[PDB]
């Protein structure tokens, strides 16, 4: 399948190279997947989840995202237009109040949340939870998205946004998940994007456009848009059979586009989310 004149992410991750329009996918398009997106919420009525996406979770008075930065994050995973797993199921775990905040007890809380809550679901193809949020370092925090990830969910965490190294920050530093650094349409680390060992990966990250609460649309930036790329790109493989929950890391940086990125600091992986597709 193609989408034409797809957002730059999504055509950027099926390419070898940048500049390109067209967004190439196989038709699977991560049907049978589930991603949890551990965040501000969802708006699951926004026309764009198809009836795809609900809320299963919160942790405030409402499930409701006051926010935008959970539909955000969740139309990048699997909205219609602006999604890399575009038959994906989504569902919503809300730990982040509508400023965009949360402690860091609530955070663990929903993590181990969708530990549980996974056997529930039918999700066939497998379970991907995407964390895009952090704050400084916590081994709690690293403990419980351990956890997540040994239960078996793809964990897909953003390395954070202080261009600084990410072993300071949490989740992003606890090693067995993916942590994920973000480029821009230019093929550069995004000006904010921490990098350093911890890195697994890098996801477009400058300047995507996603879905927002209101039934509406916006472009932002941040590691927290460049998860959701790898987060979709996970269920996508993990329904084509190529990978499974406990290894779709490590499949996605071997088959990775490597050596593309510039301002890379020595020691940090020049690895670049790609889908590998071929019609
Ligand atoms: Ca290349
Ligand atoms: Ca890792």
């Amino acid at each position: 399948a193609a989408q034409t004149n797809a957002p730059w992410g999504l055509a950027r991750i099926s390419s070898t190279s940048p500049g390109t329009s067209t967004y190439y996918y196989d038709e699977s398009a991560g049907q049978g997947s589930c991603v949890y997106v551990i965040d501000t919420g969802i708006e699951a009525s926004h026309p764009e989840f198809e009836g795809r996406a609900q809320m299963v979770k919160t942790y405030y008075y409402s499930s409701r995202d006051g926010n935008g930065h959970g539909t955000h994050c969740a139309g990048t995973v699997g909205s219609r237009t602006y999604g890399v797993a575009k038959k994906t199921q989504l569902f919503g775990v809300k730990v982040l109040d509508d400023n965009g905040s949360g402690q860091y007890s609530t955070i663990i809380a929903g993590m181990d949340f969708v530990a549980s809550d996974k056997n529930n679901r039918n999700c066939p193809k497998g379970v991907v939870a995407s964390l895009s949020l952090g704050g400084g370092y916590s081994s709690s925090v690293n403990s419980a998205a351990a956890r997540l990830q040994s239960s078996g969910v793809m964990v897909a965490v953003a390395a954070g946004n202080n261009n600084a190294d990410a072993r300071n920050y949490s989740p992003a530093s606890e090693p067995s998940v993916c942590t994920v650094g973000a480029s821009d349409r230019y093929d550069r680390r995004s000006s904010f994007s921490n990098y350093g060992s911890v890195l697994d990966i890098f996801g477009p990250g400058t300047d995507i456009l996603s879905t927002w609460i209101g039934g509406s649309t916006r472009s932002i930036s941040g590691t927290s848009m460049a998860t959701p790329h790898v987060a979709g790109l996970a269920a996508y493989l993990m329904t084509l059979g190529k990978t499974t929950a406990a290894s779709a890391c490590r499949y996605i940086a071997d088959t990775a586009n490597k050596g593309d990125l510039s301002n890379i600091p020595f020691g940090t992986v020049n690895l670049l989310a790609y889908n590998n597709y071929q019609a």
